[PDB]
């Protein structure tokens, strides 16, 4: 049921190139539109994917990529996922033509915050959620994308990482509370780098002193609060992302 036929693949055109190499733009049945990952051979643990992606087929949410299935008796291996019409979220930030409004903006991460609410409900942790791990189709809607992923990749994400994980890799929830108010803070500056003029051995250092992100302009005091919530020092005084769903939703509902 995790397994699609390959045959049933027509690949169209080539979307570019993501972690495990690159991503084509197909049609499945000659119907339905698809995304196809390209596995590089020898960059991912793939019997430990494979088994995990069954796990990942049962994960449902509007706001999640949607995992279709994969080709596995072949090398490559693909994954066959959801296409998203407008690219991944970094890129859609920093195209300032856009001229992005502050309610799409938080329209952005009240739909990250949907899926990552879905993904604890679960007990699912992303371990790498981030804008480049983040997808937007053809209406606008983001969705978060690759969640678990890293686990099977044969560069560390500093800069969406809390103290704990930076000191002791200690990952949990609350890790991902972290990078999510970090991925705020990049809808928010409209795609910048976080800590943009340290590397990440500085970020690490400036984290252990207690600096942290400054409020990017178009954050409004309350958004600004949001994000920092994240961020506390101890993992355990970091919202849930039920509360930030809720704190999401009355900032929407003050701003509109
Ligand atoms: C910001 C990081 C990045 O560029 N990623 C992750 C790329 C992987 C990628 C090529 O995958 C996809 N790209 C598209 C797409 C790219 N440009 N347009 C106009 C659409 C669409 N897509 N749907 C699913 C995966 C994927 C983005």
């Amino acid at each position: 049921s995790w397994e699609i036929d390959p045959k049933d693949l027509t690949f169209l055109k080539e979307l570019g190139t993501g972690q495990f190499g690159v991503v084509k733009y197909g049609k499945w049945r000659g119907q339905y539109d698809v995304a196809i990952k390209m596995i590089k051979e020898g960059s991912m643990s793939e019997d430990e994917f494979i088994e995990e992606a069954k796990v990942m087929m049962n994960l449902s949410h509007e706001k999640l990529v949607q995992l279709y299935g994969v080709c596995t008796k072949q090398r490559p291996i693909f994954i066959i996922t959801e296409y998203m019409a407008n690219g991944c979220l970094l890129n859609y930030l920093r195209e300032m033509r856009h001229r992005f409004q502050t309610q799409q903006l938080l329209e952005m991460c009240k739909d990250v915050c949907e899926a990552m609410e879905y993904l604890e409900s679960k007990q699912f942790l992303h371990r790498d959620l981030a804008a480049r791990n983040c997808l937007v189709n053809d209406q606008g809607v983001v969705k978060v994308s690759d969640f678990g992923l890293s686990r099977y990749v044969l560069k560390f994400p500093v800069r969406w990482s809390p103290p704990e994980v930076l000191m002791y890799s200690k990952f949990s929830s609350k890790s991902d509370i972290w990078a999510f108010g970090v991925l705020m803070w990049e809808i928010y500056s409209l795609g910048k780098m976080p800590y943009e003029r340290f590397t990440n051995s500085e970020t690490a250092e400036h984290i252990a002193q207690g600096l942290r992100l400054y409020r990017p302009h178009l954050a409004s005091e309350k958004v600004y609060t949001i994000m920092y919530s994240c961020w506390h020092e101890k993992a355990d005084e970091r919202p849930t992302f039920k509360i930030l769903l809720s704190n999401i939703l009355d900032v929407m509902d003050e701003e509109s």
